[PDB]
């Protein structure tokens, strides 16, 4: 499969290397895996998503998403149009403010929600999510996504805006998950992603194209944003049958463009993800 034209991000993925606008795929396309949008949550209602989306738990009054940056990545792990694993569902929780921010009580809260969740929804290919998400460094948050990953949750968490090294942050910090940083179409580790040792991978997270609440549709700028492509990724091939979610941020991180990335600082990783599809 071949969806043309394609939000850099994708079309980034699909090609060993830049200067391309043609995301391709399997005709699989992350058809029957589950992915676990933990942010705040969903605006199933747009039409990119075609109801594969719903907010399954919403620690506010209204599930209804309100800010808009986590029906923004919804769509970049899989709408069909602006998404990577364009045929998967795709399950809101709510644990953030429209405004942003959260209680630690309700992340951790929303950590362990999935880890029961996963159990009553159908999730044979597998279940992942993401956390677009994080600040400073909790040892809580930190077992809230181990003790996630260790249930067989694909778990992808994102490094940050905040060009540190990305071991002071939660959830990002954790030995087990997946830590992403974010590129820019040029191959340049973009300057607001966070870095260091801890990491295993840099998705898109520069200008990605996505949809947006109220029906439309936007671009925005963050290693947030690099989370989902890898998530939707890891949801696309936990469903081609290419590993667990245990093993998939390893297979991830295995079959990724070694040496790609500039401004790479000593110690962080230097791998860009790529979904290997021999089309």
């Amino acid at each position: 499969a071949a969806q043309t034209n394609a939000p850099w991000g994708l079309a980034r993925i699909s090609s060993t290397s830049p200067g391309t606008s043609t995301y391709y795929y399997d005709e699989s396309a992350g058809q029957g895996s589950c992915v676990y949008v933990i942010d705040t949550g969903i605006e199933a209602s747009h039409p990119e998503f075609e109801g594969r989306a719903q907010m399954v738990k919403t620690y506010y009054y209204s599930s209804r998403d309100g800010n808009g940056h986590g029906t923004h990545c919804a769509g970049t792990v899989g709408s069909r149009t602006y998404g990577v694993a364009k045929k998967t569902q795709l399950f809101g929780v709510k644990v953030l403010d429209d405004n942003g921010s959260g209680q630690y009580s309700t992340i951790i809260a929303g950590m362990d929600f999935v880890a029961s969740d996963k159990n009553n929804r159908n999730c044979p290919k597998g279940v992942v999510a993401s956390l677009s998400l994080g600040g400073g460094y909790s040892s809580s948050v930190n077992s809230a996504a181990a003790r996630l990953q260790s249930s067989g949750v694909m778990v992808a968490v994102a490094a940050g805006n905040n060009n540190a090294d990305a071991r002071n942050y939660s959830p990002a910090s954790e030995p087990s998950v997946c830590t992403v940083g974010a590129s820019d179409r040029y191959d340049r580790r973009s300057s607001f992603s966070n870095y260091g040792s801890v990491l295993d991978i840099f998705g898109p997270g520069t200008s990605i194209l996505s949809t947006w609440i109220g029906g439309s549709t936007r671009s925005i700028s963050g290693t947030s944003m690099a989370t989902p492509h890898v998530a939707g990724l890891a949801a696309y091939l936990m469903t081609l049958g290419k590993t667990t979610a245990a093993s998939a941020c390893r297979y991830i991180a295995d079959t990724a463009n070694k040496g790609d990335l500039s401004n790479i600082p000593f110690g962080t990783v230097n791998l860009l993800a790529y979904n290997n599809y021999q089309a």
